[PDB]
């Protein structure tokens, strides 16, 4: 029956991969669902390494699967739990640094699906930041 791997990293991962598959047709919100129960199913751990997966579809280079993964962060974020909110901050630069990613324009689509990513992250950094008012350590 039951024997080991290398490590748990599998399932995690699938989670996130799924919902940012190289495809161009939006995730469906069922796929969506699942993650955000799994997530406040789970130990803060798991909600950590959510969290590492999702920052490494950003490095992908194909412009779609970062669209996918903006999306998934913003409907994530504000119902999975406040866990992932706050780590989610902490790694916040790289939908900042979508703000003028233009790649490259697609021979096909005509640098449209580069915009989606772009559009997209502005919507997520208000989702992440989704704060009216908030705090911060003194200066000195």
């Amino acid at each position: 029956g039951s024997s080991g791997s290398s490590g748990e990293s599998y399932w995690r991962s699938r989670m996130i991969d799924a919902v940012t598959s190289d495809e161009d047709k939006v995730a469906p919100v069922y796929k969506l669902e699942e993650i955000c129960d799994l997530l406040r199913s789970s130990h803060v751990s798991i909600v950590k390494e959510f969290s590492e997966f999702i920052l490494k579809r950003l490095d992908n280079k194909s412009p779609i699967v970062k669209q996918k993964a903006l999306r998934l962060i913003k409907y994530a974020v504000g119902k999975s739990g406040s866990e992932f909110r706050r780590e989610m901050q902490r790694n916040s630069v790289a939908v900042r640094n979508l703000f003028h990613y233009k790649g490259h324009p697609d021979p096909l689509k005509g640098d449209a699906l580069n915009k989606a990513v772009r559009e997209t992250a502005h919507e997520t950094i208000s989702a992440i930041f989704s704060e009216e008012n908030g705090s911060g350590p003194s200066s000195g």
